[PDB]
């Protein structure tokens, strides 16, 4: 529970327990919340994310496949957790010992799955309607009717819910939201028996229309304060909290002559006198190369990125000499300067969701709680 | 280990072992080869690639930072490892006793060291000298000389080596790089007594001047067969083997009708009556946004990724019905066709270096060796 190398991510879970907390007196008393913590947390840390969300509210989790849904029951969490993805038919009895549901869209699926499974203990699956998202999910109503058919003969089998999921939640405009949630209703009618767990609501769905979410939502972005989309920001019902920031510290700094040049390629070139930093952080850190005309907060200044970004560390021009050891923000607030998720996005030319996700297993997470450091999470420790 | 979703990386033991044993006939007898395994040995595996440059002829190991060599050591690896980034001088005594060479290059760094470390372990530094890369390194004599001084001075404190990096040895025109080279040799000229180890080149360095590279070789890109850079391919020794493979199965496939949406956005629009296929794999699994209208194999065919990715899985156009199952091939060779690493980093726009590092702790690296499956590994 320690590092060695001065660059480090920091999780606020105060944040997190207050995004939670807010949709839980958002949502109808009857409507369960569903915290979605695959890959790892959206990069904020599974286990400490899921804790923390059961604390203010959340009742169940989501994950994306089956070996995310194992290592947290390894780490003591013993909520219900769904598997969102695919999974192995041959992996079933795994599922149903370690009391993991799982989600199922296929006949054929089940067909194998009943030839390997006997008991005793039940398997709980969640039917995933395709209702124009086109991912995973049935469309037709003779696969619906055969696989609630072939769940109703297996004696270890149960169908525990039904759900879909939006393409477009985070637009304004809701026609096609419109016609998915219509389409959702019909499909509906196809079962003979409704389940106990009816869900299709992501973060924008149940932050604009918390009445129309049946009995669970499924919480992801919006927990971790991202909103789904800059466009809805305006719209949403209560002030998301960022839970997400990254630093590091000058480890080298350097005055350059004019003429000099910096980093591969040589692309850069220092046209008069001027103070050069040097930060641990690099692309194999999830710092793309791709981010080398952007900036990052030093002294509660900006300091662009000279030259390319490397593996493991980038380049900045300094506004003057700074001492080694001054803490730099790559993602955060400094002073009266402030970078966001969604500015790195821009750059990057991507959503604020792929952001948090590929800052890499090598970059350490600190977790804070009550404004105090709760522990730290090294992926590569000892 | 063991892993239950369909998708997965391949990585050819074989490959590396044979990219550095050929390097290894090329340098003189007395020459070092240093394998470079940060970064989890550039997303294949460090351990694994650790051990196999060692059976291959390296003698020595490399990584970025600290926790990097202390995970190696962990492991069971107990080759010498240098670490070629900066370092706290508060860590000094972990990493004497560990038997992890550091790289230093600021006088202020020594001055601290000495002052909280006192033995009983010796430290072996190298000594950083900017040549004209800008990053890390000394630049003048006078820092020079009282780093040296420092060393000395010190019971414990130990300058094995030294050494600098070149900005442009992969660029067809050498006149940067002659540039760093003569501004090399004339730094050694400060120092009072030339070290045991004396290194400078990389992969492209090492491979295009095998006689100028003193006595250690830095072996890093190459070793895991991949170009430097796409203009010294023609200018290569020798045939490199690519190392790294990625594959995923088909979980889902169903046809759409004209006038059907596909995906996040709902940006794909199927024209036809399409076969869509899904497979396990998204951007939190490194295969990026950006890579949206790339080709990927299928039956030995090439098939585009149709809307956007998702955070864990995305869409591909099928040539046709396939069954669930049926094995995509994102990085890799699939009869007659073939997908390099080089390939997706020209779609990203990007260099080879930065695609497997990208893949994630979520994909398991499954590692053959002598043409077996020796290994998998599961972060997760
Ligand atoms: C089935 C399912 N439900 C709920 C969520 C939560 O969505 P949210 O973070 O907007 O609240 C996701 C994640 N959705 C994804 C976002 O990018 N790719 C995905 O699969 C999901 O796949
Ligand atoms: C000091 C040092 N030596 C040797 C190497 C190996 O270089 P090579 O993979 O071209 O043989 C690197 C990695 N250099 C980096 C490659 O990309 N970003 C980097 O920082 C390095 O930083």
């Amino acid at each position: 529970n320690d590092f060695h190398r001065d660059t480090w991510a920091e999780v606020d879970l105060d944040a997190i327990y207050d995004n939670v907390e807010n949709l839980r007196r958002l949502l109808p008393d009857d409507t369960h919340i569903m915290a979605v913590v695959k890959a790892n947390a959206y990069g904020h840390g599974d286990v400490q994310v899921a804790r923390t969300a059961l604390e203010a509210g959340a009742s169940r989790l989501a994950v994306a496949f089956l070996d995310e849904a194992l290592a947290l029951r390894e780490k003591g969490i013993e909520a219900p957790i769904l598997v969102l993805g695919a999974s192995r038919p041959a992996d079933a009895a795994l599922a149903a010992q370690q009391r993991i549901a799982l989600t199922v869209f296929r006949s054929d699926w089940l067909e194998e799955a009943s030839a390997l499974y006997s008991g005793p203990f039940p398997i709980h699956f969640h039917l995933k309607m395709d209702t124009g998202m086109g991912r995973l999910g049935v469309k037709d109503e003779e696969e619906t009717k055969r696989i609630v058919a072939l769940i109703e003969r297996h004696p270890h089998f149960v169908l525990e819910g039904l759900y879909t999921h939006f393409a477009t939640a985070d637009e304004v405009n809701t026609d096609y939201f419109s016609y998915q949630y219509t389409r959702f209703l019909h499909m509906l009618e196809w079962l003979p028996s409704r389940p106990p767990l009816v869900h299709c609501a992501n973060s924008a769905a149940s932050l604009r229309f918390p009445d129309r979410t049946f009995n669970m939502v499924r919480f992801g972005i919006a927990m971790y304060g991202l909103a789904p989309s800059p466009g809805i920001k305006p719209l949403l019902p209560y002030p998301l909290k960022e839970a997400f920031s990254l630093h590091s510290r000058l480890v080298h700094v350097k005055k350059l002559q004019p003429g000099e040049k910096v980093s591969f390629g040589a692309t850069y070139t220092a046209q008069t006198e001027e103070w050069i930093g040097t930060i641990p952080i690099g692309y194999a850190d999830g710092w793309l190369r791709r981010l080398q005309h952007f900036h990052v907060l030093v002294d509660g200044q900006k300091a662009p990125i000279v030259g390319r970004i490397c593996m493991d560390q980038c380049m900045i021009r300094l506004p003057g000499p700074l001492p080694v050891g001054t803490k730099v923000t790559l993602i955060g607030r400094q002073g009266d300067e402030v970078i966001s998720i969604d500015d790195v996005a821009r750059h990057l030319e991507t959503i604020n969701y792929e952001v948090p996700c590929t800052i890499s297993y090598r970059v350490p997470r600190i977790f804070f709680r009550h404004k105090r450091i709760m522990e730290v999470r090294n992926a590569i420790g000892r």
